[PDB]
Parts: C-alpha cells; sequence; structure tokens
C-alpha cells in the first residue's frame, strides 16, 4: 500500500522504459530527499543534489546527467507526445540546436520546447473565437445583441484570464533563474557530476553561456506571447465599450420616435373630445345649422395639424 | 490589577502547560523589553535578543531556542488545534519534514503551515459560493436579476477583497525576510545560542539554507493563493460587465415592441377618429346613403392597416 | 516690519516658553541659513548643521540636541496637545518608550506619534460615515436613491482620497530615511554633536539601532493606515456598481409590467373600435335583430381576452 | 541662407545682448558639434564638453563658466520675463539663495524656477475651473445636465492631462540626474573649467553638494504638483460616476409616475369601453329602465376607483 | 530545395549588390552557427561572433565591419527606401551625424532612423482620424450618436493600440542595452575585429561613449512617441464618457416630455369619460334641461385644465 510513482525514463540514446517505483525507493536511487519531491509548487524549476525537478502544471520531470524521467503521466494523453517526439529530439537530428552539448540542455529544451507550444496551442485556439465574437456582436445593424454569444465570449474570456496568468508564471519562473548567475551554474548538472573530467572535457566551450542563451530565447518567446494575450483582453474591453455606446443610441433613436407618436395621439384625443363632447345626448342649439357639422369637422382636422407641427417645432427646438 | 498574559509553553517535548503571568515577569524570563512584545503591527515576524516575535492576527507566538509560547490565546477556537496537533507536530513523525533540525525550524513551519491553511481554507470557502452566485446572475434567460444574490455578491466580493490583503501582507512579510541574509542567519536562534557548542555540532549542515528552503516554500504557496484570488476577482468583474450587456438589450427589445404596439394604437385612434366624428348629433347630407355606412367602415380598417404596415416599415428603415 | 516666528521652546526638562524672534535671529541662534528653514514643502524631514527640520502640513519643529522648537502654531488648535501632552511625553514616564535615550529620540516619538494619531483618528472618523452610507445606498427595496446621502458620499470620498495621499507622503518620506543608512547617522545629533564625548558615553548601545527600530515601527502603523483606506476605496467603488445593477433592474421591471399595461390597452382600443364603428349615425340593415347587441359585446369581450392572452404568450416567447 | 540662432546673451553682471549668429559660428564659439545643438528633445538637461545644454518646450538654453544663451526665443511672450527679471535675479539681492555660488548654480536655479512658477501657474488657473464646472454638474435638483458644461470640462480634462504629462516629464529628468553622482559632478562647470584654480578656491565648499540640494527642493516640489494634479483626477472620475447615479435615479423616478399614470388610464378606458358597447346604436332590452343608466355609471366609476387601487397595490408589492 | 536567403549587401562604399545565398553558406561566410539566423523573436537586437543581428518586424539585417545585409526583402516596399536612401546615408552627408565613426555607427544609426521614422510616420496618420472623429461623436446637439464612426473609432483604437505595444518594445529593447556597458562594448564591432589595429587607431574618442550617446537618443525619442500615444488613449477614454453622458441627459429629457403629455392625455380621457356617459342611449331625467350641455362641457373643459396644471406641479415637486 506504499505510496508509487509511475516513471518514464529516458536515457542518453533515446531509449525509453516505462514501469513503477515505489517512493522510497525512488528518493533512495535519486539521492534525494521526500520533501525535494512533494511538487507542491506549479511551474517550479529547482536544483536539489545536482538533480534538476521541474513542474509544469500536470508535467513532472526530473533530469539526471544519465536520464530524464516523467511522473506520473497516465490520463493525460501524453503518451502521444511522449513516445513519438522524444525519442526523436533527444537522440537525433531533430528541430533541438543543442546536440553536441550534454544531455541536460536537450533536456531542458524539450521541455521548454514542448509547454512553449502548448501554450502556443491555446492561444491560437482561443484567438479567432474571440475575434469572431467581437466581430458579430459589434454590428451596428442589429438592434439588440445575441444572449448565446456573450455567454460564449464570457467563457473565452476566463480562459484567456487563465492562460495568461499560465504566461505570467512561466515568465517569473524563467527570469527569476536568469537573474542570478549562481542558479545558472549550479543547472550544469554535467558539469558538475565529475568537475575533474569537465575541467578538461570542456574545449573552451561556456555551459553557462549556453543555459543563459537558451532559456532568453525561451523567455522572449513567452514576452511575446503575454503581449499577443494583452492586446486580445485591450480589444475585448475596447469593443464591450463600443457595444454600450450602440445600444444607447438605438434605445435614444427608438425613444424619440415613441415620443412623436405619442404627441400626435395626445393631439389627435385632444381634438376628438370636441366630437365626443358634441357626441352626448343633450339638448343643444347647433342642431339646426346644415354646415356646422363640416364646419366642426374641417376645423377639428386642420387643428390636429397645426398642434401636431407645433409640438415637433417646440420638440425640435428643445433637443436643438 | 497589574497586565497579564495567557501564556500556552511547549517544551522540546511537545508537553503543554498552560497558565498565566504578568508581563513584568514575562520580561524579565524571556530577557526581552516592554516595547519588543507591544504587538502592535498585525503579521510581523522579528528577530530581538535571540528570540523571535511573530504575530499573525489574532495569533501571537515567541519562539525560544528551549520552548514555545503563545499569548492571548482565549475565546479564538484555537484550543482544539492547539491541544490536538500542536504536541503530535513539535514532537512526533507528523507533516513536519524537519525533525532532524534544530526545534525554531519546527515551530516556524508548523505556525506557517497553520496560517497558510488558515487562508487556504478561507478561499475554497470562498469559491464555490461566488461561482454559483455569478452562474446564477448571467442567465440570459431572466428579464431581470435577483437582488438577494446581488447583495451576497457583495458581501461576498468584500470578503475576498480582505482574503486578497490578507494573502498580499503574509507574502510581503516572508519576502522581506528572503530578500537579506542578515534576517535569515539571526532567524537560526539555536545556533547563536551557544556559537561554540553549534561550531562543532553543525556537521556540514547549514542551517541558513533549510531557513532559506522553508521561507521560499511558504512564499509560493502564498504567491498560488494571491493568484487564485486576482483570477476570481476578474471573473467577478467581466461577470458584472455582462449582466450590463444583458440588461440593456432586454431593455431594448421590450421597448422596440412597446414602440410597435404604440404605432399600432396611433394608427387605430386615428382612424377611429373619421367614426368618433360621425357618430355627434349633427345633420349631414349622407344620411340617405345605404352603402355609405359599410363604405366607411372597411376604408377606416384598410387604411388602418395600410398605415400600420406604412409605419412599421419606416420603422425598420430607420433601425435598419 | 521684519518677519518673525512663534517659537515655542521645550527644554530637556519639560518646561514650556513662548515667545517671538525675529528670522534673522533665529538663524544666527541656530546656526543655519535662511533657505534651511523655508518650509516649502509637506513633510519634510532634514538634517541640516546637526540640526533635524521637520515639516507635516501645518506642523513646523526644529529639533536641536539641547532643546526643541514649534514655529507658527497659533491659530490651529495646538495648544491643548502642547501645554497637555507634550511637557509629560518629554520628561516624564509617558508612553514614550525612549526615555533613557537621548532627547532627540524622544522629540522624534512624540512628533511621529501625534502625526500617527491624527491620521488614525481622520480614518476613525471617515470609515463610520462611509460604512453607513453605502448600507443605507445598496438598500435592494428601494426603487431609487437618495441624492442627498450621494451628495455626502461624493463629500467623503474626498475626504478620503486626501487622507490617502498623506499616508502615501508619510509612509515614502519615512521609507526614504530608512533605505539609507547615511541619513540614519545622521539623525543622531547628539552623538555627532560632542563626538568626543559620546565616543566612550555610549555603553555598547547603538543610536542607529534604535532610530532604525522606530522609523519601522512608525512605517509599519502607515502601511496598515493605508491598507484600511483602500480597502474602504475598493468597498466604495464595488458598492457603486452594485446600485447601478438594481437600478438597471428595478427600470427592467417597471418597464415589462408597462409594456403588459399597453398590451392591454391596445387590445382593448382595437376591439372597441367595432363599437365605436357601430356607435355612428348612419342607416344600416342590423337594427332590427334583437340578439346582434348581446352578440358584438359578448365577441368583443371573448375577442379582447383571448387577444390579450395571445399577446402575453407572444411577449413571453419573445423574452424567453 | 545658412541658418541662424536668435541669441539673448546675459554675462556675469547681469547685462543683457540680443542678435543672430550663424549656426556654424555659434558651434564654433561654444565648441560644440552640431548634434549636441539639434534641440531634438523636450525637457533635456545634458552636459557637454562642459557646457549645459537644457530645453524645457520652448525654451532653449546654453550655459557656460562665463555667460548663459537663450536661443530661439521670439513670439513666445517671453521678452517681458527675460528682460524685467533674468538681469536683477542673477546680478542681484532677488530671490536667488545662491548668490555666493558661481554663476552656473544661479543660472540653473532661474530656469528651474521659472519653469515650476509655469507649471504652478496652469495648475492655479485650471483647478477653480475644474471644481465650479463640478459643482455646478452634481447639483441633485436638476432633472438633466447642460452639455456646453460638459465641453468645458472635457477640454479642462485634457488641458489637467497634458499638465500631467508634462509634470512627470520634468520629475523624470531631475531625478535622473540626481540618481548618477557622475552627472552631478559634470554640472560643476566652473569647477572643471580652471580644475587647478578651484582646487584651492573652494573653502572647503562642497560644489556636489549644492547642486544635489538645489534639484532636490525642485524635484520635492514638481512632486506636489503632481499628487495635486492626480489628486484633480480622482475627484473629476468620482463626480461622473455620481453624475451617472444621479441621472439613472430621476430616470427611474420618471418611469414610475409614468407606469402609474399608465395604469389608472388603462382602467378607465377598460371601464369606458362599458359605456362605448351601450352607445351602439342597437336594439335592447334595457332602454325601459330608469335607475339603469345611474346604476351603470356608478358601477363603471366604482370599479375604476378599485380597480386602479388594486393595480397600484401589485405594483407596490413587485417593487416592495 | 535548400532554403535560401535573398541579400541585399551594401559595402563601405555605399555600392548596392542583391542576389540570393543558400543558408549554409550564408552561414560559413557570416561565421555563425544556424541558431543564430532564425530570427524567431520580433524586435531583437543581439551580437554573435562579433556580428550584430537586428530584427525589427519585417526588417532583418546582419552588420559586419565591413557591409551590411539586408535578408528577406521582397514584397515589403522597401526597394525605394533601400535604393533611394542608404547608398547616400552610408556613404554621403546626408542626415546622419556619425560619418567620422566606424561603418556600423552608422549602420545601426540608419536602421534605428528608418523604425523611428516608421512609428512616427503612423502616429502622425492615427492622430487627425481619431481627433476628427471625437470631435464629431462628442457634439452636444446630436440626439444620437453615428454608428460607422463608432465602427472608424473602434478599428482606429485597435491600431492605436498596436502602434504603443510597438513602441513598448522599442523601448524595452533599446534601454536593456543601455542598462549594461558589456553589451555597449560588444557593440563596437570594428574595435574588437582587429584590437591590435584601434588600439592606436583611436585617437583618444571613445566608441562606447558615442555608441551610449547615439542609443540614449533613440530611446528619448521613442518616450516621447510612447507619451503622445498615451495621451491619446486616455482622451479617447475621456471622450467616451462625455458620450455616455450627453446619452443619459437626451433619454431623460425626453422622458420627462413624454411623461407630460401623458399626464395631459390622461386627464383630458379621465375627463372625457363624463361625455362617453352621457352618449349612451339610455333613459335620464336631464334632457329637457337646456343650459346643461353647455355647463357640463365648460365643467369638462376646466377640470381639465386645473388638473393637468396640479399634476404638473406635483411632478414639479416631486422632480424639485
Ligand atoms: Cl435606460
Amino acid at each position: 500500500v506504499a505510496p508509487v510513482f509511475t516513471v518514464t525514463k529516458f536515457d542518453k540514446q533515446g531509449n525509453v522504459t516505462s514501469f513503477e517505483r515505489k517512493k522510497t525507493e525512488l528518493y533512495q536511487e535519486l539521492g534525494l530527499q521526500a520533501r525535494d519531491l512533494r511538487f507542491q509548487h506549479v511551474m517550479s524549476i529547482t536544483v536539489r543534489n545536482n538533480r534538476i525537478i521541474m513542474r509544469m502544471e500536470y508535467l513532472k520531470a526530473v533530469i539526471t546527467p544519465e536520464c530524464l524521467l516523467i511522473l506520473d503521466y497516465r490520463n493525460l494523453n501524453l503518451e502521444q507526445w511522449l513516445f513519438r517526439e522524444l525519442p526523436s529530439q533527444l537522440s537525433g537530428e531533430g528541430q533541438l540546436v543543442t546536440y553536441p552539448l550534454p544531455f541536460e540542455f536537450r533536456a531542458i529544451e524539450a521541455l521548454l520546447q514542448y509547454w512553449i507550444n502548448t501554450l502556443q496551442g491555446k492561444l491560437s485556439i482561443l484567438q479567432p473565437l474571440i475575434l469572431e465574437t467581437l466581430d458579430a456582436l459589434v454590428d451596428p445593424k442589429h438592434s439588440s445583441v445575441d444572449r448565446s454569444k456573450l455567454h460564449i465570449l464570457l467563457q473565452n474570456g476566463k480562459s484567456l484570464s487563465e492562460l495568461e496568468t499560465d504566461i505570467k508564471i512561466f515568465k517569473e519562473s524563467i527570469l527569476e533563474i536568469l537573474d542570478e548567475e549562481e542558479l545558472l551554474e549550479e543547472l550544469c548538472v554535467s558539469k558538475w557530476s565529475d568537475p575533474q573530467v569537465f575541467e578538461k572535457s570542456s574545449a573552451g566551450i561556456d555551459h553557462a553561456e549556453e543555459m543563459e542563451l537558451l532559456l532568453e530565447n525561451y523567455y522572449r518567446l513567452a514576452d511575446d506571447l503575454s503581449n499577443a494575450a494583452r492586446e486580445l483582453r485591450v480589444l475585448i474591453d475596447d469593443s464591450q465599450s463600443i457595444i454600450f455606446i450602440n445600444l444607447d443610441s438605438h434605445r435614444n433613436v427608438m425613444m424619440r420616435l415613441n415620443l412623436q407618436l405619442t404627441m400626435g395621439t395626445f393631439s389627435l384625443s385632444l381634438f376628438g373630445l370636441m366630437g365626443v363632447a358634441f357626441g352626448m345626448n343633450l339638448e343643444s342649439s347647433l342642431e339646426e345649422d346644415h354646415r356646422i357639422f363640416w364646419l366642426i369637422t374641417g376645423i377639428m382636422f386642420m387643428g390636429s395639424g397645426l398642434i401636431w407641427r407645433r409640438l415637433l417645432s417646440f420638440l425640435g427646438r428643445q433637443l436643438e
């Protein structure tokens, strides 16, 4: 019932072996204490007892001068990436540019490349959806917006905020290592494993310089990603403001038209009150007149028109 | 009538003893002046006369190379935590990973763990309530929102702001110690209590390194908590914007429908004015006609329909 | 007609003497140039020619190793504070914890304590007013808010912004001194006045350490005050957002009810148009029928009900 | 056709001479290359070949150990300031406090004083206008705001933003010089012009100290100005929020009153439909009844009142 | 099928030659590895193996002590700039002020000048469009805004945000080089290509000083551009707020007028209900009266006027 790790091991030749190992046995083999392998912090890079420990969300890796270990990889869809790219990248002529360099350089480059590719894929998925939703929402010919698109935009905005947080954490973790030279020196595990051998093995090539160059490359890539995400957020905010203004303008137009119709209706009712009063069954001295009916009707209609025009002019003066 | 402290003392063996002591007697025993134990600042960590003084809101602790003291603990529901975890953690094989290290390491680790657990519990309580309230509020099928949920959201937002302030203060206090090596050296109270003994007692193990590792661990945990809180705040703001847009859209739809009905009513009244005028009790030359009544009624109805259709077309053209 | 200062002098024994002195005479006595005592900057702390010059808004003080001077104190309600606390604090067993330390320590502590008490009093006055105003304004059962409370809230917000600016300036002034050790060394005026005497007078006590401790204490107090003010501002903003949402929801509810009533009125007018048409004084072939009147009335009422129900169903479908 | 400068020269005696000089001749006389005198950057202070070059928007100055030059001064209303203050300030007992110091101190002090006075005048002009406009706009007894005041407020806000940018640039330029001691040493042009002479001429007075004091003074003044501008901006934002809330409340009140009147009108029309139906010219069996007319009228009126009261109660229950 | 570069080469004499070269051949000739010429990062300036590599969006350049290379220039409208300015600038008396300096100074100055001119042109294009659109939108005499101008403003705001991001990146890239002296020393490729020759060739002129001056110039220009862009953004936000307030005020005015007309209509209908009731065909005891008709009509009209005036007074009291 002892806790165990599902370990995938890649040697210097690219060979891959998957098995399970007890936690205590792994601690004894790697020469590390338990507190080293807690993996409590997301996106942490550390060097303990000449071994590199890396965590990136769901990816947990341990780098040694002899081999690389991936821990707790199941149910993450990582099998395709592992078994189709890592043997080629570590022990081949793939996209890695650190082949003459020791193994740890290739391992770190592969891990950083995988994470940066994941982030780039997330952003490339997010961008078109947000762009098309914003384009649909800011259509000026729509009286009211579609609420399903609003919900979709809210979900995409939450996803974008999470992605931006991930990018910021990735940048900070790299920059912290880059700032201090001691960490860069510690990262060269092969050099410090056998210092006597590498004192003469290194043919004038500076391992710290190579590590700094690689980390600077990946930091710049992450910075570009962060800039793109920030621009997307700003665009979302501007589109929201434009939507608000459009809705207000539509409301104003509808209100003005309704007001004009109300003025017309009020004038019509006011001048029909005369006919209503004449319609009651009471005695009067105007029944005998012949032209009185047409005269009253004409006065009613002409006065309705004149008062409506006067009211419209008053409204125009008020609204300037 | 002299002021006193309610002191809970844990020795190196985990034994717990609770009593009361006069302030002057405590000052004399600990070798500290009164100004040292004012506890004026919330979340302060200091080292005075080779003794550590810590305050975290309602928790006041003094760490010595021989024992630990908790001050003013009553009416805080801390008795359960104290008497059920501290004897086990300090003098056992619990979650602490600093058992071979001196006592102050275990004490600091226990206090930091308790505070970080409190913060994590607060956040884990807050998150589902805010999430479900936001999900209920952004329902697009609701014409108007529920105000009780609004009040609940306001209270939860205030609580979240307070929690974020607490996390920021906790991060700053730790980072200030971590920046300077002198404070880290001072924190090793056991080493400086008997420097001659620990000059040879330390079997190549660096106490400052262990202190730095522990503080870095807790700082990273606090940073993760702060990131989660910030993401929650951003989500709240986005949900508020979505709610505003939804309310505006509903208002626009209702206004448009009301306008259309107003146009219909105005047309009906305008064409009924003809019947009202014909209804007055005045003489006319059109009474003898037979088909005039049906002709007038048909003209009224057909014209009402035509003018309503024309007005609707005008509205559609205006709103595009 | 020469410009003069109203000077209040406190000696090392706490005795207080108030008088007036010409500016040139004061410059000659204190050994300072005119440009030193311009007091142009609010909240400035400086050391010139072994004399400390301090300004905090309306408070102007000069600290010397022998005595303290307060300048331009009239018409500021400071007489009570001066004559009731300063003689006790400077030459007594009051709240000051720097009695064995030289005079300048007591003077600086008293001035900083007075300013921090003023800021705390301002915040403690401001907080309940804003809290109760916000509680009154966010009442969900009010159709519209009270504008007098809005004006009160605006005034209180302006006051809070001014207080926050004052706290920020106070923090910055202290932190600038705390950052550099040269300023801390200069602040010990008694030590540098007679360096030969204090070379042996100091019995192993570090004046710079005491000054650093005092300044750190007051900086922490100011930081706590700033945190409280920022939390209050955030609460105000959240309450404003909640008020906006409540007003929008009330408007939507009223608009929906008005729309339903408009639909009912339109249906009633449409079906009463039939009676209006039948009411005109024109010949027809339906007068002889007996049950035609009740039949028309029943059709009118039943159709009004049916069309109103259909319109309400249409509105419900539109609003989902 | 060679480009020329309109040069105003002030000697150490305050004498002023205005003329024009070719650019190449000026370069040869001042011992500077062309690229030095491009004046491309607004608010730049530099030292080249032991000569100080300063630009502040429209003011271009060159300071030498022997004299000061102002370049391109025409059509700027600077003639009054130049010919009425500079001869007095440079060679008199005016507001300058650096008379015993060399000429460059007086020149720099005069230029900085002029610029800070310009900024203070701009702020003192801006503040009352914005304050009175905001006071007029936030009047709670106004149903709608005045749009001309809105335009005035917009113009004043743009001016305030420009002024704040100018203050920030002025602060940054001074702080950059203050941070590095090399620039402060370079600024003492008189000392470096004849180092052998000033090696013994300086009677224990530190020129760098005086320069630091002067620059710190002007930096503090600029900081105070920036704080005032920021407070004004915050006040403007708060006033805008209050205006929004007031407008929303007025709209809600008007909408509620309109709704109540609509309910009354609908009830009246509904109960008048009965009279309209009775008014048609159709046969019925209720004509012979005497009290039927008064009975119908009384039922109509009483029912109108009762249904209006019921509807108002329903509205009150809905709005709570 | 090997990948190739379209290379434009400028020698020290300004002669230009365009051709194509395989990537491997270019790597071998320039003495650089493949990873050096990936050009993955936008706006990157680096020095590798005594060769400068620069990328600015679509511009890719390699600077050597002997010649300059532009890579992948087709389909970018850069042919005009290249063939009409670069031969003159590099080998002539043009705007460059670094003619006596080595070739790399002229090359870097030309590239930086081109980029800063591009940014200035973009801003000068953007500013008038945004200014005129904002002026048109904030017209207080317009009841509703024009939505096409809103779309134009949204597009221009997106363009401005992109431009501001570009300016920020350009500033950061320059400042990073300016901060460290090692990079400035590395930038002097001619000095390090033949250190023995330039140890005596340099006649007391400091190449690092010249590089620092040039980079500081361009950094200041970029800072001015960034300030202008930020001011434009602030102006846009203020204009949006003013537009919101104007729309709200117009809505309030229209609503008030509609409410007054509704009150009048309700009064008219209420007092016409009397005539409607009198109009029904039912027996009554008031037919014989003569003056009853005129009396009822006069009471109806006078009461309508009085109740309308009372209602208007009530509305005025409610709105204060
Ligand atoms: Cl509205």
